[PDB]
Formats: structure tokens, C-alpha cells, sequence
């Protein structure tokens, strides 16, 4: 068991999308008659004139290997933030079903189960200061070694790259959505906030008593074990 996000919200969205595709197939929608391996949930633009980010059930066979670059697809972390995932929408040829309401509801429900209150606090600090940003302890511009707590514009993160985030005990954890420390323009889109983010994390009340040891888990609540006596 790794100290890492299980990406449980994304898993649930993919499974729900697999069920929806199967239901559309039964309704006669031929292009939705596929094995489950072909269907994922992504938050993205759609076909032409579908220009808002919405939760949609995509056939992966219709996705483009690259985006360029307003047509990227986004996956979701376990605190419900959308982050760039591999691939792009084909604006003419996409095979998808927009299901924004049900998929958004599943995200909201999942956040309660899976989002570390310590991470939620760090994310809130960042969004309050820099709207749209989330917290990670990760790389900056043109330095692929140094990590620091920063408020990152979500578009600058990579879902396939894990980066440090706060566990539900306020201890080291790793979450999808990280930086490579490359030197692209996107690599600039962050605001380093060591003091403010650490304070946000430090301000969270423990799920355990002062007489218990917090052992973090990939779901809330963490384990609170009775502290060992002067045995
Ligand atoms: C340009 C951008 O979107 N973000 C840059 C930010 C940003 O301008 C400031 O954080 C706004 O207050 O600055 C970065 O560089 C920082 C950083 O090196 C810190 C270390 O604490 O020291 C400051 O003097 C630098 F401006 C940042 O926050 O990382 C670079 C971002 O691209
Ligand atoms: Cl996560």
C-alpha cells in the first residue's frame, strides 16, 4: 500500500460512464456499443459549439493523442479538481455523451469520502488567493529537482505525474497532478506560497485525539490508534 491517492473519484466516474454507454447502446446508439475498456469520463470541451468544460463519457478510440491546446481532456483528483490527462478531443469526430449532472454529483459525493481535510485546507487557501489554483509540493519553472508548496493553475499540471500533497493526517502523501520542472510557458503558471500553505495545513484540527496516533489512509477517516503507554 503506497502513500498515494487511489484516484477513487475518477474510477467511479469511468464505471458510471461505462454503464451509461451500455444503456445508450440498448437505446440503439450503435457507436456506444463497446467494451468497458473503450469508455472513460473526462472533463472537456465537446464537438464544435460545445465549448464549455463539461463531464462527458468518451470513447477513447475517438480521442486525439495530443491536444493543441484548448481541446485537452481533464481527469479529476480525489478532492474534485480537474487536471489535464493524456489526450485531446477531436472537435468534429468525437464519440461522447455529455453527462454533466450525474458525473458532477458523483464528484461531490466522492470529495466527502476521499478528500483529505488537510489538502482541502491547502486547496482553499490557494483558491482564495489565486482563483482556480490547487496546492501541491512540486517543481517550478525550469528546475526538475526543487519542490515547494505552490498554488498551481490546474492547466499547468499533469495528471499522470504524482506530486506531494497532504494526507488525512497532515503527513507526506502523493496525488495525481504534478509538474516535470520543464521550461515551457505552462511551467510558469503557479504561485509559490510556502508559509501560507503550511499555515493552512497546520490550522486543520486532527481527526484523532491528543492521546491517539494518526495513521493516514486513502479514504476518510484515517486510523486513530491509542497511543502506546509508558509500558
Ligand atoms: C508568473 C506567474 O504566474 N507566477 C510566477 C510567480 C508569481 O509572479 C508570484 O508568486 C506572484 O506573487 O512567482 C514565481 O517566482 C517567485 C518564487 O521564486 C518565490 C519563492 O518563494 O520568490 C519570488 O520572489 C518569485 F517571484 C513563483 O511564485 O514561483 C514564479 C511564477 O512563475
Ligand atoms: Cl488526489
Amino acid at each position: 500500500h503506497s502513500p498515494a491517492s487511489g484516484r477513487y473519484i475518477q474510477q467511479m466516474l469511468d464505471q458510471r460512464c461505462q454503464e451509461i454507454a451500455a444503456e445508450l447502446c440498448q437505446s440503439g446508439l450503435r457507436k456506444m456499443c463497446v467494451p468497458s475498456s473503450r469508455i472513460v469520463a473526462r472533463n472537456a470541451v465537446g464537438i464544435t459549439h460545445q465549448n464549455t468544460l463539461q463531464w462527458r463519457c468518451f470513447d477513447t478510440a475517438s480521442l486525439l493523442e495530443s491536444n493543441q491546446e484548448n481541446n485537452g481532456v481533464n481527469c479529476v483528483d480525489d478532492c474534485g479538481h480537474t487536471i489535464p490527462c493524456p489526450g485531446g478531443v477531436h472537435r468534429q469526430n468525437s464519440n461522447h455523451a455529455t453527462r454533466h449532472e450525474i458525473l458532477s454529483k458523483l464528484v461531490e459525493e466522492g470529495v466527502q469520502r476521499f478528500c483529505s481535510p488537510y489538502q482541502a485546507s491547502a486547496n482553499k487557501y490557494c483558491n482564495d488567493k489565486f482563483p482556480g489554483t490547487i496546492a501541491r509540493r512540486s517543481k517550478g519553472f525550469g528546475n526538475n529537482v526543487e519542490v515547494a508548496w505552490r498554488c498551481y493553475e490546474k492547466a499547468s499540471l499533469l495528471y499522470s505525474v504524482y506530486a506531494e500533497c497532504a494526507s488525512n493526517c497532515g503527513t507526506t502523501w502523493y496525488c495525481p497532478g504534478g509538474r516535470r520542472g520543464t521550461s515551457t510557458e505552462l511551467d510558469k503558471r503557479h504561485y509559490t506560497e510556502e508559509e501560507g500553505i503550511r499555515q493552512a495545513i497546520g490550522s486543520v484540527d486532527s481527526p484523532c485525539s491528543e492521546v491517539e496516533v494518526c495513521l493516514p489512509k486513502d479514504e476518510n477517516p484515517p486510523l486513530c490508534l491509542d497511543e502506546s503507554g509508558q509500558i
